[PDB]
């Protein structure tokens, strides 16, 4: 296909996995939550009981196949879970457990400095996100991509736009494919068609197409730069071609306001040129980690 972030980029090594086959009995959908061009995603209710997001087929039929094949390989607490297909009548979903906060950026908007209200609520303290929550987060992306890395796939379009936001601030890597309708100014279209997200992407990538979990490391510190802005567009200062053009030379993007030093050098280890320079996304996970998990008169005076 060529999409970046598309789960049927990647290979599939066990053409036997099963899939789970729900039945209509089981399903009721409830109403629309959303909407792009190659689907239409529903609340739903799904019985042997639990509140569902799914995602309908628009029209495609193989590629629906093979996306239902790779995700049933996907089970992680940091990755947005699938719990099969239901393909008995119209329209064919698939369907997943449902995340009540939306998606991270615009989490992070409505809980940044920018907000207008800042409550305090089920999940989240009354200001702005402190540190610790900020780590706890980043940590939570970062362990999603660990587990991907030790499965082999790559998603070549990570970034806060692509994760989801449950229940008790719980972070999972996912989308329901329209990022492109609803953030269209993240990418940069040089085809007729094709949409890149320039500004999350490493030179060798922007250049020569090349995909490997070290371009992926490199997203994953543009993610941090994103937690740590409380959701800025990176580079917002600059177009497209800018963007490349400081991505290219090898400028970095400065550390955020919030962001305090010792996670800065992480984003920076994950931005070096060369991609076996790079840090290691365990090493990245296991340092945010600690951090999340640091004492909090440490954090005070970070
Ligand atoms: C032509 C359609 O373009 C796309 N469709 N989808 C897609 C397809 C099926 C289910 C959900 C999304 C996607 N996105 C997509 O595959 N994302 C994967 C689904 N996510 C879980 C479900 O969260 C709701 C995981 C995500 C993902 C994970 C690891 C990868 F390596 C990867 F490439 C994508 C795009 C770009
Ligand atoms: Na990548």
């Amino acid at each position: 296909s060529g999409l970046q972030g598309h789960i049927i980029e990647n290979p599939q090594y066990f053409s036997d996995a099963c899939v789970h086959h729900i039945k209509r009995r089981d399903i009721v959908l409830k109403w629309e939550l959303g909407e792009g061009a190659f689907g239409k995603v529903f609340l739903a209710e799904c019985h042997n009981k639990m509140l569902v997001a799914v995602k309908a087929l628009k029209e495609a039929r193989q590629d629906f196949q093979r996306e239902a094949e790779l995700l049933t390989m996907l089970q992680h607490q940091h990755i947005v879970r699938f719990f099969g297909v239901c393909t008995e009548g119209r329209p064919l979903l698939m369907v997943f457990e449902y995340m009540r906060h939306g998606d991270l950026n615009r989490f992070l908007r409505s809980h940044g400095p920018d907000a207008k209200l800042l409550a305090g609520g089920e999940d989240v303290a009354p200001g702005p996100l402190g540190l610790g929550q900020l780590l706890a987060v980043a940590s939570q992306v970062a362990a999603g991509m660990v587990y991907l890395a030790g499965l082999h796939f790559v998603h070549r379009d990570l970034a806060t736009r692509n994760c989801l936001v449950g229940q008790g601030l719980v972070v999972k890597i996912g989308d329901f494919g329209m990022s492109r309708d609803i953030y269209s100014t993240d990418y940069y279209r040089v085809g007729g068609r094709t949409m890149l997200p320039i500004r999350w992407m490493p030179p060798e990538s922007i250049l020569y197409r090349k995909f490997t979990t070290e371009s992926d490391v490199w997203s994953f510190g543009v993610v941090l730069w994103e937690i740590f802005t409380y959701g800025k567009q990176p580079w917002y200062q600059l177009s497209n071609t800018e963007a490349i053009d400081c991505i290219t030379q090898g400028r970095e993007l400065e550390r955020p306001r919030a962001c305090p030093p010792e996670v800065y050098a992480i984003m920076r280890g994950c931005w070096q040129r060369e991609p076996q320079q790079r840090h290691s996304i365990k090493d990245v996970h296991a340092r945010l980690q600690a951090l999340a998990q640091a004492p909090p008169v440490y954090l005070d005076v970070l």
